[PDB]
């Protein structure tokens, strides 16, 4: 009678199991889609007497940081 | 199940790969356009008492130094 008890747990704890691994699998799908891809659209400017430069950037995932 | 999220993580990195490169490509069209284009648009003058040089130039790009 013990083997089918210990086959319903182990079932029933699998399936637990399994859908935790799809979860972070999709989990992590959206996160790397969303994580931040920056680009140059247009030359920049880098002024020589001060050391400044004027650029402009095109971010179309998250607000990363320089 | 890994070999997926394996093939949509390279999948998103060239991507943003990609895209880093095709806007320096452009980036690099943009800058090598108006770097600065001296000629000369009449004959100079050269004071050989003072060693003075008067000289008309043309410049249709950005301001350069001599």
């Amino acid at each position: 009678l013990s083997g089918a008890v210990t086959a319903l747990i182990l079932v029933i704890a699998s399936v637990i199991i399994a859908l935790v691994v799809v979860g972070f699998a999709f989990g992590l799908f959206g996160a790397f889609t969303g994580q931040g891809t920056v680009a140059q659209v247009g030359t920049a400017t880098l002024s020589a007497s001060t050391l400044t430069l004027t650029v402009t950037l095109k971010n179309t995932g998250a607000s990363t940081q320089v």
